[PDB]
């Protein structure tokens, strides 16, 4: 495992500004996976068959938001939450990571069932390249670029562990930068605030 800085919302505190690169969701390297310390991590402890809604916008041009929620089963002492199983993350699936260990700290078992994801599919045009067709990569339309909104009904109490980032920047726009590069783009971080709905 591997240690990541959280926010963490609750009732009181059901917003946050997440800082993240704008290929930080889908590297185009490898297995096209996200990068856990470009993207930026929550936690927030929900009820049982409740919805919930989480918001993710922008205000940078060319940036698509996007998010993965798990839910963090199992977990006992919060201390042991802001971890990870590695640096790399699929968008979709389930995490199992037995008798974790970081930096040592002994973590606990990880288990992250995966609930739901979504990326901001509008303003990228007609057509996504085909590094882009997975099924599972929830592609969301809202009419609105910038925004995403992702719903899910927890089905246990407890932890939601989700991943913010962004995927796709428009090419030649201030979110794309200087391109993918070696596959993780440019390293500016971009702001996308989040609002969770909480019931
Ligand atoms: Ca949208
Ligand atoms: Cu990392």
């Amino acid at each position: 495992a591997t240690a990541i800085s959280g926010t963490f919302f609750d009732k009181n505190n059901t917003s946050a500004d997440m800082t993240v690169r704008a290929y930080s969701w889908y590297n185009l390297s490898m297995g096209y996976l996200g990068w856990t310390h470009h993207s930026n991590w929550g936690f927030v402890k929900l009820k049982k068959g409740k919805p919930v809604t989480i918001a993710l916008t922008t205000e940078v041009s060319g940036l698509h938001p996007s998010i993965t929620v798990w839910y963090r089963a199992g977990a006992k002492n919060p201390k042991t939450l802001p971890y990870m199983n590695g640096h790399a993350y699929k968008q979709f699936g389930d995490i199992y990571e037995p008798n974790a260990e970081a930096t040592p700290v002994k973590v606990g078992n990880i288990i992250m069932k995966f609930i739901t994801n979504g990326f901001d599919r509008d303003g990228m045009g007609d057509a996504l390249p085909a590094e882009y067709d997975q099924s599972q990569l929830y592609r969301v339309m809202d009419g609105v670029p910038g925004k995403l909104a992702i719903t899910f009904t927890p089905p246990e109490n407890g932890w939601y562990q989700f991943v913010v980032g962004a995927i796709n920047p428009d090419i030649d726009s201030t979110a794309y930068g200087s391109g993918p590069g070696s596959g993780a783009g440019p390293a500016t971080a971009h702001t996308v605030h989040v609002e969770v709905s909480i019931p």
